[PDB]
């Protein structure tokens, strides 16, 4: 309890707000806003279902609720938990096609763009976790899976060599296209404030690339190299590393729509 029942607060209080002054408010329906409402649906999601049944399972280094839970609880957790980088990785897309390519960002990023990017990143991201939990793609060695996973009890899901990999490179295309398209857009906001005679710009893409590889990136690391030099890392030191990608969805509704003024603007016409 505490610092994880503050962080289930955080991720529900916190993007409720996101997801409820959209639908109401009519002055906030463009078509790029539709995605950041699809991204906080996917960590509310995080933060009701998947997040209040592993905090019982941190503090107690086991997994009480049966088997079923647990072959249950993991595979969404891969799935709809790998679904919120899908919607950074497709935030800056559009950033992208908005700051490279200014002359047609309305032509290009229509409602059936951004409904076309909300199916993929919620049905993909689910169809590869339900196929690698459930029908045993997971683990090519189960011998040394039930020894240092069932018998002692707690569900941690392990992934073997051949497997972890592919897990890795979920998460790499995520990454990739965020920095290459973070990259760019820094250089053509310094050449566009050299041009005028910067600050901002460092500040802004700076936190937006911080927050997600503080989180995303330690965890993962360790998580892929598990299955090449043994299994050394200590079970106990893994409660804090599945718990940052949850401080990081957390953060999100934060980072995006909350940072910029347009947002704070129309959210304080409540009174
Ligand atoms: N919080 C763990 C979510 C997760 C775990 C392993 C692969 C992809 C996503």
């Amino acid at each position: 309890y505490g610092v994880l029942g503050l962080g289930a607060l955080l991720a529900v209080f916190g993007n409720l707000l996101v997801i409820i002054a959209i639908l109401h408010f009519k002055q906030l329906h463009t078509p790029t806003n539709f995605l950041v409402a699809s991204l906080a649906c996917a960590d509310f999601l995080v933060g009701v279902t998947v997040m209040p049944f592993s905090t019982v399972r941190s503090v107690e280094s086991c997994w009480y609720f049966g088997e079923s839970y647990c072959k249950f609880h993991t595979c969404f957790d891969t799935s709809f938990c790998f679904a919120s980088l899908f919607h950074l990785c497709c935030i800056s897309i559009d950033r992208y096609i908005a700051v490279t390519d200014p002359l047609t960002y309305p032509t290009k990023f229509t409602v059936s763009v951004s409904g076309l990017c909300i199916a993929l990143s919620w049905f993909f991201s689910v169809t590869y976790s339900f196929s690698i939990f459930y029908t045993g793609a997971n683990e090519e060695g189960i011998e040394e899976l039930v020894v240092a996973l069932t018998c002692v009890g707690g569900c941690q899901a392990p992934l073997n060599q051949n497997w972890v990999l592919l897990c890795f490179l979920l998460f790499f295309l995520p990454t990739v296209v965020m920095v290459f398209l973070y990259g760019r857009i820094f250089l053509v906001a310094k050449y566009q404030a050299r041009k005028i005679e910067e600050r901002k710009a460092a500040k802004t893409l700076g936190i937006a690339m911080a927050a997600f590889l503080v989180s995303w990136l330690p965890y993962i690391i360790d998580a892929v190299i598990d299955a090449y030099m043994n299994f050394i890392t200590p079970a106990y030191v893994y409660e804090i590393l599945v718990w940052c990608v949850y401080y990081n969805s957390a953060m999100n509704p934060l980072i995006y729509a909350f940072f910029y003024p347009w947002f704070r603007k129309a959210i304080k016409l409540i009174v």
